[PDB]
Order: structure tokens, then C-alpha cells, then sequence
């Protein structure tokens, strides 16, 4: 599965797998729970290219921090373990697919 969980410890490591995208979340989160089986449909559709990257902001804030994330569901694209691109709140795993594709 393409999907990992992570916090400030791990969020560098893991990241540096090619392109990445960290979904900055909390599971008090509403929204978030919307595009969730949308990077499930991502896993299915991109998997092969991509790895997913959960950190829960509310014990990583350090992290979130770290690119001034103040609002989540947050998404930080990553290429070879540094922030390539960002978006912020829901989007269709088209929108998503692209997102990525322009780093791939």
C-alpha cells in the first residue's frame, strides 16, 4: 500500500523516495475524511510511482511548521526528500493524478 503514516522522526526519510505526497491531517479532522479514499484511489492509480505520506499535524507541528501549514486537510508534494509543490483543502484524483504528474 502506497499510503504511510509518519511524524517529524520519519517525515524526512520517508519523503525521499522520488515523488511523494505528505498529507498534512488529524483524525479530529472533517474534510480530510473526504479525499482519504481519494488517495486510496490513489494508491490504485499511482501506486507504482508515488508513495502517500498521512502525518497527523496536532504531534507534529513542528513539521507543519516547517512550511507554515495553519489549516489542514494541507498537501505537501515532495521530490527526493524537499517540498516541490503544495495544496491546500480537497481536490478529485484527476486534480490530484496532475499535481503529481508535474513533478513526475
Amino acid at each position: 500500500m502506497a499510503i504511510v503514516k509518519a511524524t517529524d522522526q520519519s517525515f524526512s526519510a520517508e519523503t525521499s523516495e522520488g515523488v511523494v505526497l505528505a498529507d498534512f491531517w488529524a483524525p479530529w479532522c472533517g474534510p480530510c475524511k473526504m479525499i482519504a479514499p481519494v488517495l486510496e484511489e490513489l494508491d490504485q492509480e499511482m501506486g507504482d510511482k508515488l508513495k502517500i505520506v498521512k502525518i497527523d499535524v496536532d504531534e507534529n507541528q513542528e513539521t507543519a511548521g516547517k512550511y507554515g501549514v495553519m489549516s489542514i486537510p494541507t498537501l505537501l508534494v515532495l521530490k527526493d526528500g524537499e517540498v516541490v509543490e503544495t495544496s491546500v483543502g480537497f481536490k478529485p484524483k484527476e486534480a490530484l493524478q496532475e499535481l503529481v504528474n508535474k513533478h513526475l
